[PDB]
RNA sequence: UCGACA
DNA sequence: ATGTCG
C-alpha cells in the first residue's frame, strides 16, 4: 500500500538547532530531484516544513498529481495549519532559517493545490527514501 | 503523568 | 540530548 508514484521528502541535520539541509526524490527510484544548500541554524521540523513546502512548489510548476511522503507528524500538520508552530528563538544566527520559514507560509497562502501530504509509515516499511 | 512522530 | 504534537 506505498504509493509508488509519489515524491518523498526528508531533512538532515547536525545538530538540533543546528546544520538543516532537506532533499526530495522519487520514492520509485531514489533519484534526488532537489537538495537545498545547508541553512546554518534551523530545527529539524523547521526543516521537515520547508522540505514539504518545496515539494509542493516542486510538483506544482511541474504540472504533477504526485503526492508528498513526509514522515514528520509535525510538519505535515504545520502545512495543513498554513503555519509553522516553531519554538526557536529569533536573532541574526537564525534569521535565514526564519525568513524561509516566513516565505513558505507566504506561498501556502497565495497558492493551491491537490497534493495529497501523506504520513510514511516508519514503523511498517522503514525509512523513508529521502533519508539521510 | 505520559504516549507518539522526528 | 532537542524539537514538536496527541
Ligand atoms: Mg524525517
Ligand atoms: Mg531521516
Amino acid at each position: 500500500e506505498i504509493i509508488w508514484e509519489s515524491l518523498s521528502v526528508d531533512v538532515g541535520s547536525q545538530g538540533n538547532p543546528g546544520i538543516v539541509e532537506y532533499k526530495g526524490v522519487d520514492t520509485k527510484t531514489g533519484e534526488v530531484l532537489f537538495e537545498r544548500e545547508p541553512i546554518p541554524i534551523g530545527t529539524n521540523n523547521m526543516g521537515e516544513f520547508l522540505a514539504i513546502v518545496h515539494g509542493l512548489r516542486y510538483l506544482k510548476e511541474r504540472n504533477s498529481r504526485k503526492p508528498i511522503y513526509s514522515n514528520s507528524q509535525t510538519a505535515i500538520k504545520w502545512v495543513k495549519d498554513k503555519k509553522a508552530k516553531s519554538t526557536l528563538v529569533r536573532n541574526e544566527e537564525t534569521a535565514l532559517i526564519w525568513k524561509l520559514v516566513d516565505e513558505a507560509e507566504e506561498w501556502l497562502n497565495t497558492h493551491t493545490y491537490e497534493t495529497p501530504i501523506l504520513k510514511w509509515q516508519t514503523d511498517k516499511w522503514g525509512e523513508i527514501k529521502a533519508d539521510y
